[PDB]
């Protein structure tokens, strides 16, 4: 197919945790970023058929998006907060890798990344 399968959101053998930091990543970080005016391109996997981008998955080999992250958090997919943070990082970096400095989508990712970093500086630590 032209679209690869989307990243998994379940994996029965993988060991899982529920932690306060992961709960905060869902309730506060993800759900706030989700409502930002620039969130919509990032709310679902890139559909290369819909978007007419036969090169997207030629370039991006570790796709990630906030819809996948949301489902992973809801399904308790992660072991720890850093694992989820890594998925956000992959999503932003993919956008920079596929696009160009100054593109509208890159301006959006830059703004979202700054907001993300601001929110993860407030991760509960106690
Ligand atoms: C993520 C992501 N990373 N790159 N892209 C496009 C950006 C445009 N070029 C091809 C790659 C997306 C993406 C995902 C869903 C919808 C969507 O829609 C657009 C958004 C803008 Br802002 C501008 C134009 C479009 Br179409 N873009
Ligand atoms: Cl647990
Ligand atoms: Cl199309």
């Amino acid at each position: 197919s032209m679209n690869p399968p989307p990243p998994e959101t379940s994996n029965p053998n993988k060991p899982k945790r529920q932690t306060n930091q992961l709960q905060y990543l869902l309730r506060v970080v993800l759900k706030t970023l989700w409502k930002h005016q620039f969130a919509w391109p990032f709310q679902q996997p890139v559909d290369a058929v819909k978007l007419n981008l036969p090169d997207y998955y030629k370039i991006i080999k570790t796709p990630m998006d906030m819809g996948t992250i949301k489902k992973r958090l809801e399904n308790n997919y992660y072991w720890n907060a850093q694992e989820c943070i890594q998925d956000f990082n992959t999503m932003f970096t993919n956008c920079y890798i596929y696009n160009k400095p100054g593109d509208d989508i890159v301006l959006m990712a830059e703004a979202l990344e700054k907001l993300f970093l601001q929110k993860i500086n407030e991760l509960p630590t106690e």
